[PDB]
């Protein structure tokens, strides 16, 4: 049972998306930041469900758009935010395919909150994969 991850970091910024924790405390923030090398990675590498919902390689983890900006939690199936799927070079929302995470203000500055927002194909919305 050891699936794949892999290296989500935005294509305008060239940043990699990290989890504002790095372990399996729930409710922590994500956000843009600088890629790093080591056992110290998994904050910004991710991978996908047999159900198609990804949770970050640190555990089963999966984001949740519940709140205006974008926090990892617990999978709950009461819940249609914590389930998010990949599509080419994006994120998007389980029930709402047309809802992509993305880079807030649309600006190079790294440590950027982010959240998911209507496709609109803005360079802000372009993300990079690297598995592994």
């Amino acid at each position: 049972m050891k699936p794949k991850f892999f290296y989500i970091k935005s294509e305008l910024n060239g940043k990699v998306l990290d989890i504002e924790g790095q372990n399996p405390a729930p409710g922590s923030k994500i956000i843009t930041w600088d890629q790093k090398k080591g056992p110290t990675a998994v904050n910004q590498l991710w991978y996908t469900d047999q159900q198609g919902v990804i949770r970050s390689k640190l555990n089963d983890f999966a984001i949740d758009a519940s709140h205006e900006q974008i926090e990892t939690q617990p999978f709950d199936p009461n819940n249609p935010k914590r389930a998010w799927i990949v599509s080419g070079n994006t994120i998007a929302q389980l029930s709402d395919r047309d809802i992509v995470l993305d880079i807030i203000k649309s600006d190079k500055e790294a440590g950027a909150h982010i959240c998911a927002w209507k496709q609109h194909g803005g360079p802000n919305q372009k993300f990079i994969i690297e598995s592994e």
